[PDB]
C-alpha cells in the first residue's frame, strides 16, 4: 500500500486550495520519493507542478509507484471537511482503485474517512524543460497577491519589469493606469545579470496566488522569451510550481 | 395581558434564527406556564416543538391563555432588529390582535418597538405521542453540526450507528464516502439498551442545527421505527425539539 | 501643479466609499483653500456636498484653481488598491488632464501610482441656500446608521420627531411598524426651538450612512419644509453634508 501520514494535515487543504481553480482531474504520481503532480490548467495555459518529499510527511510508505488519477474537485471537496487542526493520512491499496482520505482531529475521540473513487486518465504526456533565468525575484507572497488582486482592477495583463534593485509591475486600461514599484530590501531580494521586461494575463496570476497560504514568499523566474515560474516553497517538504508564458 | 420580559434577549434572536427557515407561520401559546409552539415544517416533513417556561423569563405575566397566529419571517425580521445585548419583552392586549416586541438597550436611552400584526390560522392539530428510545446520543452541537455539514457535501442522508461505546454518521454519494466515527467520553455520551441504525435527510438535519447557538449541547434520541428526536436544551426555560422520520 | 498629501489616507477612502454610490462623476474643484465637490446624485433626489480644507492636508499646493471632472466609480476603483495605512497624495498638472493618486505604504518600500483621466462635463449648476434650522440632533453615527438599516426592514419612510428632550424616528409597512425612540444625555443631544416632525425616504438616508466612517457623530439639521441635512465631520479638515427633501 500507499500511506502519508501528515501532522500538519492543513498542507494538504491548501494544496487542494491552490489547485482546484485551476485543474479539474490530474495524476498523482506517488512514488518512494514523494508525491509528484505535472498538469496543464484545465483551458492548457499555465502548467503546474507539485512536489511533496517523503521526509516531509511523518510517516510515508509506498509499496509500487501509482499513477492515481484523481478529480480535485472531488478530493477539494473532501478536504474541506478535516479541520485545519487535524491529521490528515493519504492510503490506498496497490491497485489504486479508491483514495482514502483519514482525518482524525487531535483529541483522538472523533475520526473520519473518507474513500474517493479514482480515475484512468489519458493524459497529455509533457515535459518541463532545463531553463536558466536571467532574473529571480523574491518576495513576500501577500505583498505579491495584492499587486496581482490590485492591477487586476486596471487592466488585464501585468508588465513586470525588473532592475537590479527593484521590481515594476504595471498595467492599463478603460479606467487609466497604474503601477507598483518595489525597492530590494518583508525581504525583497533580486538575483539577476539581464534585466528583463515582460507582460502576463492577470487571470494567471490571481489563480496563482491561491498558493499564498503555503508560504509567506513568492519566488518569480523569469528570462528573456520562456514562462514565468511563479513558485511557493512548502516548508521542508517541496513547492508548487505554476508556469505561465509571456504574453506577445 | 401577555407580557414576558427576557433580560438574555438573544435567547429570543435564536429561537427565532433557528425556526425561520422551516416555518412560515405557527401558534404561539401563550399562557401561565409559558410559551409553548408546535408546528410542522412548511413542507410536511419535520415537526418543531418550543418551550419556554415562565420561570425562565425576568417577568412573566398572562391573564389568559392566547392563540397567537404569527408570522415567523416577519418576527425573524423584526428581532433582527434587536441588539445582542437587548432586553426583550413579548407584549400582547388579551384580544391578541397584535404582538408587541419592545427592545431596550442595557444603556436605558434608547428603546425600540415593533407591532406586528397577528394573523387567525386554521391548524392541522396534532397530537406527539408517548414514546420509549433504545438509544440516546448527547454530543457537543458544534460537532454534530459539522457532521450534517460535512457528510452533505458526500450525499443526501446519513446513516446513524449508535452502540454502547460509540457513535458513526455514514453517508455517500456520486464522489464517494464518507464517515464519522465518534467513541462516548467535549463530551460525548451514549444511553442505549438495542444498538439502532436509522437514516436521515441531511437537508432537515442541516435545518435542525440552526439551533445550534441555543446550546453548547444536543441530545439524539432514536428508536427503530419512530422519529428522530433532536433536542437543544435552552437553558433554565425550555427546549426547541425536531422530530424527523426515518428514511426507508 | 495641484498636489495634496494627505497621511492619514483612509479618509480618502471613506470618503470615496461614501460617494460612490450615490454619484458616478462631478467636479473636484480645487483651490488654494483646499477641495470642494457639490453634486446632485445620480438620481436627482439629494445632493451632497464635501468640504476637505487645505489645513488638514500634510502637504498642499494649488498653483491655479481646477475643475476636475472625475469618474468616482473609477476613483473608488483605485482607492481600494491603497492600504489603510498607506500615505495618499493627489497630484494633477493644472492642465487637468489626468489625476495622479500615489499610495506609498510606511514602510518607503513600496510606491503604487495610478493616474486616471479626467474628463470635462457639463454639470447643472446650483446653489445651496442660506437656511436656519428648527433643531439639530446630535448623535452616535452608528446609532444612526442602525436606526435606518433596522427602519428598513418595516418600510420606505422614516417619520422623524424631535422634541426637546428626545428624538423618535418611525416607519410602517406590510408588515406592521416600529420605532425607536432616543433620549437626550454614547451622547445624544438636542438644540430646538420649534419641535419638528418630517418624513424621509430610507433609501437615501441608507446612502448616506455610508460616510459612517468618516466620524463617530452625525449631526441631523431640521426645519418644517426644507430639506433634512445629515452632516459627518471630517475631523480637522471639513464635512460631508447630504441634504433630502421632506417626502409629502
Ligand atoms: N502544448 C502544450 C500545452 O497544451 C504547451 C506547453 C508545454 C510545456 I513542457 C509548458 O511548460 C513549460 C515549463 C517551463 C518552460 O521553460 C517551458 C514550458 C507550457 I507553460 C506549455
Ligand atoms: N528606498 C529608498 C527610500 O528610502 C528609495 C527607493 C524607493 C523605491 I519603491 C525603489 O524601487 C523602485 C523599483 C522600481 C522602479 O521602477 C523605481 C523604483 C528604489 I530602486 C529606491
Ligand atoms: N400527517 C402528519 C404531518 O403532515 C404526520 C406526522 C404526525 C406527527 I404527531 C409527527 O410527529 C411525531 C413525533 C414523535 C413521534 O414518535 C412520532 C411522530 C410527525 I415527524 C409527522
Ligand atoms: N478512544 C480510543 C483511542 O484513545 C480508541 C477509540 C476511538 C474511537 I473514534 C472509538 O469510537 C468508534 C465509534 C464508532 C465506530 O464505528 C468505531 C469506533 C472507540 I469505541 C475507541
Ligand atoms: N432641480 C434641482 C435638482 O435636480 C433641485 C434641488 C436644488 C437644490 I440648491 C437642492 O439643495 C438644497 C440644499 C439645501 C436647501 O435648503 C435646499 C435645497 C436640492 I435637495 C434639490
Ligand atoms: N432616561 C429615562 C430613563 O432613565 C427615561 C427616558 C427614556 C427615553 I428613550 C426618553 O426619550 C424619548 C424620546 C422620544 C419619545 O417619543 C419618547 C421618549 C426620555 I425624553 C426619557
Amino acid at each position: 500500500m500507499f500511506e502519508a501520514r501528515l501532522v500538519q494535515g492543513s498542507i494538504l487543504k491548501k494544496v487542494l486550495e491552490a489547485l482546484k481553480d485551476l485543474i479539474n482531474e490530474a495524476c498523482w504520481d506517488i512514488s518512494s520519493s514523494g508525491v509528484n503532480l505535472q498538469s496543464m490548467d484545465s483551458s492548457h495555459v499555465s502548467l503546474v507542478q507539485l512536489t511533496l518529499r517523503s521526509e516531509g510527511f511523518d510517516t510515508y510508505r509506498c509499496d509500487r509507484n501509482l499513477a492515481m488519477g484523481v478529480n480535485l474537485t472531488s478530493m477539494s471537496k473532501i478536504l474541506k471537511c478535516a479541520g485545519n487542526e487535524d491529521i490528515i493520512t493519504l492510503r490506498a491499496e496497490d491497485n489504486a482503485d479508491t483514495l482514502a482520505l483519514v482525518f482524525e482531529a487531535p483529541n483522538q475521540e472523533k475520526v473520519s474517512d473518507y474513500e474517493m473513487k479514482l480515475m484512468d486518465l489519458d493524459v497529455e504526456q509533457l515535459g518541463i524543460p532545463e531553463q536558466e533565468y536571467s532574473c529571480v525575484v523574491k518576495m513576500p507572497s501577500g505583498e505579491f497577491a495584492r499587486i496581482c488582486r490590485d492591477l487586476s482592477h486596471i487592466g488585464d495583463a501585468v508588465v513586470i519589469s525588473c532592475a537590479k534593485d527593484g521590481v515594476k509591475f504595471s498595467a492599463s486600461g478603460e479606467l487609466g493606469n497604474g503601477n507598483i514599484k518595489l525597492s530590494q530590501t518583508e525581504a525583497v531580494t533580486i538575483e539577476m545579470n539581464e534585466p528583463v521586461q515582460l507582460t502576463f494575463a492577470l487571470r494567471y496570476l490571481n489563480f496563482f496566488t491561491k498558493a499564498t497560504p503555503l508560504s509567506s514568499t513568492v519566488t518569480l523566474s523569469m528570462s528573456a522569451d520562456v514562462p514565468l515560474v511563479v513558485e511557493y516553497k512548502i516548508a521542508d517538504m517541496g513547492h508548487l510550481k505554476y508556469y505561465l508564458a509571456p504574453k506577445i
